[PDB]
């Protein structure tokens, strides 16, 4: 599913992202929006032979298991498939460790050098949430 970007703010915002860790929702779409152009589908294969899986680009080198990716941790618990869905509601809850774990949203490449320290709430700028 390709969401629009009001589409997903709301999506997020009624699955507990608004503010989790301290993060406003802006900083969420615009990581979305970078990561995978808001497309649940997205796939890319990462030089250390890992690949990121989803809306927000999900690692199986740490987070999810995808059967190819040797040593993998597989802390989100979970098939990277799962993170494909239309229903972002497994993507969200292993985006909640990550952001835990200690870089906060800095885990997310494209939002550190594409997000952070810009104005993010124009991302959810004339949505009905
Ligand atoms: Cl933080
Ligand atoms: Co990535």
């Amino acid at each position: 599913k390709v969401f629009g970007r009001c589409e997903l703010a709301a999506a997020m915002k009624r699955h507990g992202l608004d503010n989790y860790r301290g993060y406003s929702l802006g900083n969420w779409v615009c990581a979305a929006k970078f990561e995978s152009n808001f497309n649940t589908q997205a796939t890319n294969r990462n030089t250390d032979g890992s690949t990121d899986y989803g809306i927000l680009q999900i690692n199986s080198r740490w987070w999810c298991n995808d059967g190819r990716t040797p040593g993998s941790r597989n802390l989100c618990n979970i098939p990277c498939s799962a993170l494909l869905s239309s229903d972002i509601t497994a993507s969200v809850n292993c985006a909640k460790k990550i952001v835990s774990d200690g870089n906060g949203m800095n885990a997310w490449v494209a939002w550190r050098n594409r997000c952070k320290g810009t104005d993010v709430q124009a991302w959810i700028r004339g949505c009905r949430l």
